[PDB]
């Protein structure tokens, strides 16, 4: 059990989008789209009447996936995009996300009291259509946090199958150079609380702890060579490290795309060895079956536990050629309350972010 002083300046319903800013939208777009079972929703390039940029909507479920490119210099869906920006982004640092939108119930406002706190403005408010109303604040590094409030985007176009599981973004992470100030910088103008081996962290959230942003800071040490003082050199820098995507099912999603790792989807990182899952038997019994237990080993799932669920998590290797990005696909067994105001659903964080992982190899 915490502390949460739900002391957020605005309303923040819920992750909304993450935006990548690639060299090639089509190309990216479609190698995710297999990799991660996620389905082509929208777009908004020249077929659409789009001269400025190409963009690409895929979803999961609540996920929602937008792949974006500029065109040549010589009518853009997405006002705050503006070529050099998005070449220099992508020039400098490579395959990312460049935007972590989250909805909230007045994009204006939260713009408003997040730049009276010390937000850094880099665009301002923007109603398109009368309809949804976007902002985009400074969070670390050439990262943006986005405020998306409505009534997917105006301009793009609706399209008309795949389905491994991925359900919704769990959390985002964000490596900088010094945990301190950006820690101090983010929750001081949104309101956020702390959630809670070279490197170190703290979990800011929203007051339902329904967004997660974890930040990490790199160690100097003799320790090996700080992995996060690795992803800000080669990304160049603060930037978000790897998403959590949330499925209903780790084993539906880990066969899935473990069948088209070498067909291209995604690699994984090299999984515990047979001890690992051996311990795992008398240790988070009660909540993985036998036949589960032998499901983690075969496919590789870290698992984890605390006071009010258990979590099965594993990790893809770099989504690009920068060992900067990658992806993370979660379940969280545990921690469902069914009250008598709403329906049934599941808390914040449930079984936390796997920190009882790296020691589990006793
Ligand atoms: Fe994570």
């Amino acid at each position: 059990v915490r502390k949460n002083p739900k002391s957020d300046k605005f309303k923040v319903k819920r992750f909304h989008h993450i935006e990548f800013w690639c060299g090639d939208a089509t190309n990216v777009a479609r190698r995710f789209s297999w990799g991660l079972g996620m389905r082509f929703s929208a777009k908004s390039d020249l077929s659409t009447g789009n001269m400025v940029h190409a963009s690409y909507l895929l979803t999961s479920g609540d996920l929602r996936f937008l792949f974006t490119a500029p065109y040549s210099p010589s009518t853009a869906s997405i006002p705050s995009f503006d070529h050099g920006s998005c070449r220099s982004f992508f020039s400098s640092h490579g395959l990312g996300v460049r935007a972590v939108a989250i909805e909230v119930e007045d994009a204006e406002s939260a713009f408003s009291i997040s730049v009276a706190n010390g937000a850094i403005p880099s665009s301002p408010p923007i109603v398109l259509n009368e309809a949804v109303t976007i902002a985009e604040v400074k969070l670390y590094g050439d990262v943006v946090l986005r405020y998306v409030s409505y009534k997917f985007l105006p301009g793009f176009e609706r399209v008309e199958p795949l389905d491994y599981g991925i359900r919704r973004l769990d959390h985002a992470v964000g490596n900088v150079p010094e945990l301190g100030p950006a820690l101090t910088y983010v929750a001081g103008f949104t309101g956020f609380h702390q959630f809670a081996s070279g490197l170190n962290s703290a979990v800011l959230a929203s007051n339902d702890e329904m967004v997660l942003l974890p930040i990490n800071e790199p160690v100097h040490g003799t320790k090996r060579k700080s992995q996060i003082q690795t992803y800000l050199e080669h990304n160049e820098g603060a930037g978000l490290q790897h998403l959590a995507l949330m499925s209903e099912d780790i084993f539906r999603t880990l066969r899935e795309m473990r069948k088209r790792s070498s067909i291209g989807g995604f690699d994984f990182m090299p999984s515990p060895p047979p001890t690992y899952y051996q311990n795992l038997k008398k240790r988070v019994g009660d909540v993985l079956s036998d036949d589960q237990i032998k499901e983690c080993e075969e496919l590789g799932i870290l698992v984890d536990r605390d006071d009010q669920g258990t979590l099965l998590q594993i990790f893809t290797k770099p989504l690009g050629d920068r060992p900067t990005i990658f992806i993370e696909i979660i379940q969280r067994v545990g921690c469902m309350m069914k009250d008598e105001e709403g329906k049934a659903y599941q808390s914040g964080g449930c079984g936390g972010f796997g920190k009882g992982n790296f020691s589990e190899l006793f």
